[PDB]
């Protein structure tokens, strides 16, 4: 399990981060945690401050999934802080992402095996992140395969985003702009 489209120092920085955050949520340096214990512990860090702390446990608790496993370890949370840059903007790209997600057929989804229960479908769209690359997400489509990077280090106020070819993108937003994976509205101007 490690970050890709990412040089071997931001890898490095990047672990060096998540041990940090780790150590400051659960006092240790590793091992496991109560799924609840860390939850909340991490909605208190991560939420922004108008954001209440309970819609912030939601958020996390639905996206650190599996919700029947009773312990979480520091795997967990490299895996989450690989999806969606720093914590320090956190909730902001998880926001932009899941309007995505929401508005064009709920592709996304947080349960492993999710690549394996995709290809059982066919004519569908779905998209889930590398469980060994976290910060990959792959979009099954019909016409085929397409990957996007996510960028652990660059806060949302940046080019966070980042494609194969190195181009890098705004947010998740300008990028199904660029790459579309409907709906007027009565303007009465």
């Amino acid at each position: 399990m490690c970050i890709g489209n990412s040089t071997p120092n931001e890898q490095e920085t990047f672990r060096a981060k998540v041990d940090e955050i780790w150590f400051r949520l659960t006092q240790k340096t590793d091992g496991t945690v109560m799924r609840d214990f860390l939850i909340e512990k991490a909605a208190e860090y991560f939420k922004q401050p108008e954001q209440p702390k309970q819609n912030a446990i939601e958020v996390i608790s639905a996206i650190m999934a599996p919700q029947e496993e009773q312990t979480k370890s520091k795997a967990d949370l490299y895996k989450f802080l690989a999806m969606f840059g720093p914590y320090e903007t956190i909730m902001l790209k998880i926001a932009s992402l899941l309007l995505i997600s929401n508005n064009k057929g709920h592709w996304l989804t947080f349960d492993p095996q999710a690549e394996k229960n995709a290809n059982n479908q066919r004519d569908s769209i779905s998209g889930w992140f590398d469980q060994n690359e976290p910060n990959c997400l792959i979009l099954k489509t019909p016409t085929g395969i397409r990957k996007i990077w996510n960028k652990p280090l660059i806060e949302a106020t940046g080019q966070y985003l980042m494609d194969e070819n190195g181009e890098k993108y705004d947010s998740w937003d300008k990028y199904f702009e660029m790459k579309p994976i409907l709906t007027a509205y009565p303007t009465f101007a």
